[PDB]
């Protein structure tokens, strides 16, 4: 089976419309995939301590951690940028009101395997060799008992483009820590700050070897291999955004005087306090939108920028990403800043390497604590410097430290919205974290698989010993190899249709004038996926 | 809350050739994991 081909190419994305309004949206994804001979045969347990973790100030810095580094290559398809294009993205979310998770299956094909012969006579001249014979090491985890590692918070997923070669990454995963911080410094003090590391509680050490785990296919030329159908049991995702806030809730309080002259300039009037009826949950015979009755608390102040300390160090505290609000503040609305990558979006030409750019959902909920506040005892309209704590009162002494940094107002009440899909540098379907108790989400994607996620594609490629022997030595000697081999994954997911309902139209993402240019090669070949908004439909909350 | 044996349960009596036997009660209990974590925020994921 030489000259034969096993697989077929196909980067389509066929949008089937069926019955009452729903889409099978069949994402193919075909791409030559490029692996080279993984340098070092073993599995290395390797820790990992930076200067700057321990210095005065700097701890936020901190990069400590023990790697188990594998000679795995692992191949994440996980991110969106893998399965659409600008287009598509536009297609779904100006009109899908909800997407979901179905069936996946990926596929390796048309393998080839390459030596590489030195010739350095007199110029260094290099021979290209096809070792018929030698092999691509393939593994399938199908049930995930090496520990899971998301490639996508990474961007070292797969090729975001199909007339782009692309590789997968080196599989190292983390192993158990004793990190120590004692104790946290500011910027400036002088104090001997203690910064160690020496692998974990020996009961928490967790050794796994692919070998030892999953059985592995050996791939020559003329060979072939494909991940099974695997179905997702996952929570539909929105693809809408909720608007209404607390102070948006149920019925509005009649006015009493309607404007009378054009002009949002002129508003009309409510009848003073104390006249108004209905509920309260304060004491005060007076009715105040601020302090008016509401079905629940919508968003929540989750305490921003909090480090907390448990055996493999200090780290921030997650806070469920959230629209800003009128005071762009981010950082405490879970803003997330991703990074690109010559191959995740970002002219591929540029100079400069990577991209920035900083992510908001659309649901608003997020808040603007550079605004909270709380008021003493009765309550009482007009406050008492004594009894209302303020967005700029310092806090355990500390000048700029406002009670905002601690507060957290999660409760029962809370009513919550889920991530965004984030088109394109966004992970897509998500390990459940295997604890007692289960999360209500996570931050990382928007879906998260109620059982058994798919499965982690390995990749490495077969040792090309040489007549060196091997055994009774250190690292063994062998050929240089490396491959070139393609690979189609099919991602399906299940939607909904929009509806006129309302009005006015709505927000709905364009092209205009001064932007085609991020949708259109350059004269030399450059490319761009700049990321965009998702959930861009409005929808009722109440 | 005021509780009495005698009012809320049937009590039996037995002597010393007596014999009393619960029924056979089921529970409805989620499973007990005998298994302990380690990973942390610090260890979750795609090392760098």
């Amino acid at each position: 089976g030489v000259g034969v081909s096993t697989g077929t190419f196909n980067n389509q994305t066929e949008f089937q419309y069926l019955g009452e309004g729903l889409v099978r949206i069949t994402a193919h994804a075909s791409r030559l995939i490029h692996l080279n001979m993984p340098e070092h045969e073993t599995y290395k347990r390797i820790h990992v301590l930076n200067s700057e973790s321990g210095v005065a100030g700097q701890m936020v810095q901190d990069d400590a951690h023990t790697q188990m580094v594998t000679p795995w290559s692992l191949i994440d398809a996980n991110a969106w940028g893998v399965w659409f294009n600008p287009a598509d993205w536009q297609l779904i979310s100006n009109n899908m009101t909800e997407i979901n998770l179905v069936s996946f299956e990926q596929e390796i094909f048309n393998v080839v395997l390459k030596t590489i012969t030195e010739s350095a006579t007199s110029p260094p001249t290099k021979i290209y060799n096809n070792d018929l014979t030698a092999s691509l090491m393939v593994a399938l985890d199908t049930n995930n008992t090496l520990p899971y590692t998301p490639a996508a918070p990474r961007s070292e997923t797969l090729g975001f483009y199909p007339w782009l070669p692309t590789k997968p990454t080196q599989y190292r995963y983390y192993l158990s820590c004793i990190r120590n911080l004692n104790p946290p410094t500011y910027t400036g003090q002088s104090q001997q700050i203690t910064d160690s590391i020496q692998t974990g509680l020996h009961s928490d050490i967790m050794f796994y070897t692919i070998e030892n785990a999953v059985p592995i296919h050996l791939l020559r030329t003329g060979d072939e291999f494909s991940t099974g159908i695997y179905h997702f049991d996952t929570k539909p995702l929105k693809l809408t955004h909720s608007w209404q806030t607390n102070r948006s809730l149920g019925l509005p309080p009649k006015l009493l005087t309607e404007p009378t002259t054009e002009g949002d300039q002129h508003p009309g009037t409510l009848p003073a306090a104390n006249t108004r009826k209905g509920y309260h949950q304060t004491i005060n015979n007076s009715y105040t939108e601020a302090t008016a009755i509401r079905p629940a608390q919508v968003g929540y102040n989750t305490p921003y920028m909090n480090f907390e300390y448990s055996n493999g160090g200090p780290f921030l505290t997650p806070i469920v990403p959230t629209a800003d609000t009128q005071y762009n503040d981010d950082e405490p609305n879970g803003a997330i800043r991703f990074t690109m990558d010559y191959q995740h979006g970002h002219l591929t030409t540029s100079s400069q390497e990577l991209e920035r750019y900083t992510f908001n959902p659309q649901s608003k909920c997020g808040r603007a604590p550079k605004q909270q506040f709380n008021q003493q005892a009765p309550l009482n309209l007009e406050n008492t410097n004594n009894g209302t704590l303020l967005p700029s009162d310092p806090i355990g002494g500390k000048s700029n430290m406002h009670f905002m940094n601690t507060l957290n107002t999660y409760g029962p009440l809370t009513a919550l919205n889920n991530t965004a899909p984030v088109f394109p540098n966004g992970q897509i379907w998500d390990k459940e974290l295997d604890t007692d108790l289960k999360p209500r989400l996570h931050v990382t994607a928007p879906f998260v698989c109620k059982n058994n996620p798919p499965g982690q594609l390995f990749v490495k490629i077969a040792p090309n010993l040489t007549d060196d022997f091997n055994a009774d030595s250190p690292q063994q000697p062998r050929i240089i190899t490396y491959s070139n081999f393609w690979w189609k994954g099919t991602l399906t997911f299940t939607a909904k249709m929009r509806s006129s309902n309302m009005w006015n139209p709505i927000q709905q993402h364009t092209t205009t004038a001064e932007n085609i240019g991020n949708y259109i090669p350059t004269n030399i070949g450059g490319i761009r996926m700049f990321p965009e908004y998702s959930q861009l439909i409005p929808r009722k909350l109440y």
